[PDB]
């Protein structure tokens, strides 16, 4: 990231520290939890609202020393009153602005926010699981401020979980108890805490909604798939992701040795010895080298991250993913809860900075072989059948005689988001009780209000609604500002937090109290639908057939002779 954006970020971090101070009040309060009492504090917003803030609530033991790479354990309870008036650190990660490693292994915390701690009626509880590819992110209020949602009468909870290799190392040797998915296990433990504690903050333990964006969406979906979380919540919202996205799951058992060797390991590729080295290394050295683990062949085949959610090679006590996500959809308790799913109208605009650095990537579209789903393609991607499947994609996205950056970015929208969404919907319809799924398409474009991921994707000055652009209308961040109440941005804040709150409340995202919704008739997707209907959210709200449907069916046609793998 540029020196320019680093300095502007530094000035915003100073500005955020003073504004956070200024918006703090003297009104501390104490709530009960099953682990002891916690002290929160009331905070203010730039819209002149206020909320109670409890940050740094532990949901598991700090996963340090011998607990590194292992399933979380319950935290140790305390006497007295634990201070939750300040945030804890984020999980160890490469800071996307500075390029330096930050965070701490002591990161297994959640934060709880509500405008009223003794409501007269129990409130819907919304749980947000942040994205960032399973390698970045946090629940800090400089990125995920509850300021907008606390205008509504809900309880909002923002969790952390282990990222990168510290969260997703996986080793075959059953002796070593590192099966994988430690970070998803973290999220399971956080959900258990929320179920058994939200009542203490005015929440209804029988009305809990989990939601997340990008890796957060894939995480929410894993939470709906695994038997570990059965009945822990009642609605789910998948924003720009799910667990069968090609970036959401990887078999990374081999990659631990490689990480070890980048970090100075001397010895053989054996799991016992590799783990012993990885357990002793400095956490910031491992995370810094993570970016070099993937081979050229892996990157070619579009493996995006070296460590992430994986199929666990053996089943232990806390096993989360015992089989491939496709298989897990077959018996998933969460197929039977009300669900909402959606994407933005130009998701692949997110790859703008990846294309800037590597213009040769656009030439992949001359055959598109690299974008054929890896389960259908041959290892070298030279099989004539791979070239034929690639041709199908190529026809979906290449508009001229030569491919463009735009065709590339549009192709990415489908490969990474819409096609997996299609696959999931059709799989799920073969195994559901008939609970509704509702689709939205986020199509509201502004540059008057932004979030930090626009800096990451070099998105300044770029027209269209990229992956992550909706987060600006859900959460406060340190680049935000108070918007006039009649502004298109402020209305979109109200609509998005209103629709999410309505859904969280009733399992149906429609209300006539949301301005812009007066003509909306928003039906769920049925198994017999050939074309998907969505709520298109722009300056207007309008029910439309998904514009992406034609390109989606063209992707589906790659499976004409491999229907069992669809």
């Amino acid at each position: 990231v540029s020196l320019m954006e680093k300095l502007k970020w530094k000035i915003k971090c100073i500005e955020n520290k003073f504004l956070n101070y200024r918006l703090t009040t003297n009104e501390t309060v104490v709530a009960e939890t099953e682990y002891g009492k916690v002290k929160g504090v009331k905070r203010l917003t730039v819209y002149d609202d206020s909320y109670y803030s409890f940050e740094g609530i532990p949901y598991a033991q700090p996963p340090v020393g011998e607990l590194r790479f292992k399933a979380p354990q319950r935290p140790t309870p305390w006497a007295g009153v634990r201070d939750c008036c300040n945030h804890k650190d984020k999980s160890v990660q490469v800071d996307f602005i500075t390029g330096k490693v930050c965070g701490s292994e002591d990161c297994l915390y959640l934060s709880v926010y509500t405008n009223n701690l003794n409501p007269e009626t129990k409130r819907p509880v919304l749980v947000y699981i942040h994205g960032g590819g399973f390698i970045i992110g946090e629940n800090h209020r400089d990125m995920y401020g509850p300021d907008y949602f606390i205008k509504k009468d809900v309880v909002l909870i923002n969790i952390q979980y282990r990222l990168g290799a510290l969260g997703f190392l996986s080793l075959n040797s059953e002796d070593l108890n590192v099966p994988g998915n430690a970070g998803l296990k973290d999220q399971v433990m956080a959900l258990r805490w929320i179920k058994n504690n939200c009542a203490n903050f005015g929440g209804n333990p029988d009305n809990i909604t989990v939601f997340g964006e990008s890796a957060g969406a894939a995480s929410t979906h894993y939470m709906m798939l695994t038997e570990q979380t059965r009945g822990l919540f009642h609605r789910g919202i998948l924003m720009s992701g799910n667990a069968i996205c090609p970036w959401a799951n990887t078999q990374c058992q081999h990659r631990a040795f490689t990480l070890a060797k980048l970090a100075g390991y001397k010895g053989e590729d054996n799991d016992k010895d590799v783990l012993e080295f990885l357990m002793k290394a400095k956490p910031q050295d491992l995370i810094k080298l993570e970016e070099k683990v993937l081979t050229l062949e892996e990157r070619t085949n579009k493996v995006m991250f070296p460590f992430g959610p994986t199929v666990e090679p053996y089943q232990t006590a806390d096993c989360v993913l015992p089989k491939h996500p496709r298989e897990m959809v077959k018996t998933a308790w969460g197929n039977s809860i009300p669900t909402m799913m959606g994407n933005t109208s130009y998701e692949g605009l997110f790859f703008t900075s990846i294309l800037k650095q590597m213009p040769l990537l656009v030439k992949e579209l001359e055959t598109c072989v690299n974008f054929v789903p890896s389960e259908l393609a041959d290892a070298e991607r030279t099989a004539p059948e791979t070239l034929e499947m690639g041709a199908k994609i190529k026809k979906a996205h290449v508009t001229g005689e030569t491919p463009t950056a735009d065709n590339f970015m549009d192709l990415c929208s489908h490969f990474y988001f819409w096609f997996p969404m299609h696959r999931l919907l059709q799989l799920r319809f073969n195994h559901t009780s008939g609970t509704p799924v509702y689709l939205y398409r986020f199509d509201f474009d502004s540059e008057d209000l932004i979030n930090p991921y626009r800096i990451m994707r070099s998105g300044r000055g770029v027209k269209g609604v990229s992956h992550t652009d909706e987060l600006t209308y859900f959460f406060w961040n340190q680049l935000a500002k108070r918007m006039p109440k009649e502004s298109r941005e402020y209305k979109t804040i109200e609509r998005m937090t209103g629709i999410w709150t309505q859904f969280a409340t009733t399992g149906n995202p429609y209300s006539n109290e949301i301005e812009g919704m007066e003509n909306v008739s928003w039906d769920p997707i049925e198994k017999s639908d050939e074309v998907y209907k969505c709520l298109n959210i722009s300056d207007e709200l309008k029910m439309i057939d998904v514009p992406e449907m034609g390109k989606i069916k063209q992707w589906e046609s790659m499976f004409e002779k491999h229907r069992d793998l669809f």
